[PDB]
């Protein structure tokens, strides 16, 4: 069954104020892109999500430095424009794959591709919304004590737990990891 | 009698989470100085307070580019260490009056010859709740889309505007000013 | 009537080859900003002031550390230019109240859409007039041993003292601040 | 016989308020070394001037840049204290010679070696006095719109021109110059 | 001739960075609906501009409450789209002729008969150019200090003064007063 | 127990870089006599203070008029020179007791009694570290808003509340006194 320290751990300081299902990554986490890319834990953990349970995925700047704050940026900004669906994979793709994602420019060609204006990118990119959502995000990273570049957190008390999962069969980590989702959701 | 657009204006935007009374300031800010050593604003508008109503200062970045960020992350310190009153001022005059605050290192010195441990000074510094609470302030300051270096915000909803007061006399600006955030404090 | 200690104090070491009316101010200073804006101090004591006897103004260092350095050299550029009343309200509103100018550059936009060229003030900021003015500027501060941002001293003799005046009523304070000077210019 | 453009040149703005004989140096320069060490210059001068005619020393910034302020200072405090034939060699060796003057503390040691109590040499370089006698160099060197690093001028009016003088001769360039100060002192 | 007081007032804290031909409005300002409709100010003044002087026309709020809000939003979009011309008359009848508009859906059909795409339009009114548009309609009106609904200032510094001109004959007042724009405007 | 209002008040704006105990006195006070000669209360809180916790006092002005201006110098002096130990209680009884100490001359008697040479007395009393001594008691004085002739302050946070003690027995007094210090002194 659902054990604590099985496919899950329990936070010694639960973070009051946290978003539902919390998850952190970066355009440079190699195994994050195998999550969106391949896996698809995102869809799968959504599907499963009872009605009124929100998704919430944050970006991290520990990883990429400057690019990596950027990214951030970029992140928040997609957010702001609501854009998420159409620019997450060719920022993984841009990043990782095709290595065409080399500076803020690069990023800001992502986002002209996918439709946004360049004119109105500028604007998000410079608004006070993106600046607060950034240090949204920096803040969310550090109430958590976040150590690593990726991580799913439930109701700011529980963590999930990959590495506590069949990783043998990956229909089977993909079904199970979304259960602990929704398990933890209450 | 107290009037939106008189000695006080309302946000369009009413930050929810926001400190009851939120004050933002840099110790670059010199009338700041003038506020703190001369005018001692704060104290006098703490008097005036209602019981339970309390006072937050939040610093800017926006002036000293890098020391105006380290000088941030020290104001996190002081606050996680609870020694804002011993910091305050040395920080303002070694900025300012002294001229003596050129580096990060000089601000630890401040706080050291407050009586802060070095060792212990360092070890805030760099803890995860001072990186939290440094994302904090400059959220807030985004949510409130600041626009300048210093003001004052009460419930989220209103913001002080000292430009609709009775300057000519100085004892009754303060009070004036202590009264109108009591009064737009409920 | 009019006593020493009441609303003036003499000095104990009388300067030489003071001006006849002297004032030190900043663009950063509170009591100032009344005084010129509100109260107009300035033009009510030149008003009574009696034919010859000059109002000397000075700008001071203590506060705003670098930019207190910076608006004093843009005073001394000013007093160069003979533009004083042009600048001097921009500058305080700049400073104080739309608190805009944050950096030399902030200074120097002020000097620009008051009329002045850009070239022009460049020039005069660089000069060997403006090199000296500041000087002078530093000095006198030194020579009337100026503790505080704002005072106002008589033939060297006199510091005048508002803490010694009928406060209650703005009209009636300013007059009696005017006639206290018109009075010790003799 | 004496000629404008032969041994001194004269000023096409005359400085209102100079010294009778202005000399400008620096512990950093050379030339100044040389002068006071081995042509004895300034005894020379000061041996043929009329009674009553006072030989003024100014110490300038532009050289050393930081230590070059540091110097000016303590020229300052050395005036202040009277002690100028005391220091005026050991800071000349200490920079030049031996190369023991590194920083402000190397300063304050010779002053100390000197028979000046620490204590007071301390007090004397924050009194109001030296702050004064700062700026009061600070202002000579931009009035007579200074370009090198030494130089001397007569009544504000003339500038001596050792280049345009005899020297062939040590002894006789320094009765030369010492003459041309005496001739132009009147 | 064109006197101060006459034609055009000044600013006794003339605007910098405020564009050189800047008018304010209402859609439910009668003396705007005037203005555009029959004595066609906007079309005069343009026609006798210099080369380079643009027109800018901004609207405002006081007056229209919610409705008020929604216009000066659908301003922006009208500016964002470079659309003014196609809907300024439809706006102005709409509201005030016909009276046909009295929600943010009919300003909405406006655009669309206009000629813009219902998905545009609202594309263009989610905008951020739009959203900062909207900040700088709203701070230009509070920059100059606006207190009526229409208004039109010239260089920041002059504000037109048509209570002075001859109202007698409307085709010597329209004259009469694009005649002051073009003479203020030097 | 010890209790604010009881053997201690406190201040409403504690004073910053002050020295640890803190006493303000006057040559022309009288308990402050009882206090030294007879109480010994600065041997006794001196003797109970931890490793490291200095005693400081200063002079007032307010007593004596000139002769209390003077006896504020000399005081300076006695500290420039260390000799506090020497001279005061014959100052105290001179002023006092015998009543010889009626002028300058008279203080500066007693400083040759006790070993200082007269040529020594006059060169500190003239020296910058007496002139900067003496702006030192002035400014302590005031900047704890001093109000009596006498007062102890610890950590420029506690004001030692004499009235407030068990003064039937002055061996009680005494202990209670030290003992309130030593206790504030943390």
């Amino acid at each position: 069954q659902y054990e604590d320290g099985k496919q899950y751990t329990t936070l010694e300081k639960p973070v009051a104020g946290a978003p539902q299902v919390l998850e952190f990554f970066s355009f440079f986490c190699p195994h994050c892109y195998q999550f969106e890319e391949v896996l698809h834990i995102s869809d799968n953990v959504k599907k499963k999500l009872p009605e009124g349970v929100k998704m919430t995925k944050y970006h991290v700047n520990f990883m990429g430095g400057d690019l990596g704050k950027d990214l951030t940026q970029a992140w928040a900004v997609a957010m702001a424009l609501g854009v998420e669906d159409k620019v997450t994979v060719p920022l993984f793709e841009g990043v990782q794959k095709t290595q065409t994602i080399r500076s803020a420019s690069d990023i800001r060609d992502v986002f002209i591709n996918a439709g946004i204006k360049g004119e109105e990118y500028d604007a998000a990119w410079n608004s006070f919304v993106v600046k607060s959502l950034v240090a949204q995000q920096e803040k969310a990273a550090a109430d958590v004590q976040l150590r690593g570049v990726a991580a799913m957190f439930v109701n700011g008390k529980y963590q999930l737990n990959p590495q506590g999962m069949d990783t043998s069969n990956m229909d089977v980590f993909v079904q199970q990891y979304a259960d602990t989702v929704k398990y933890l959701s209450e």
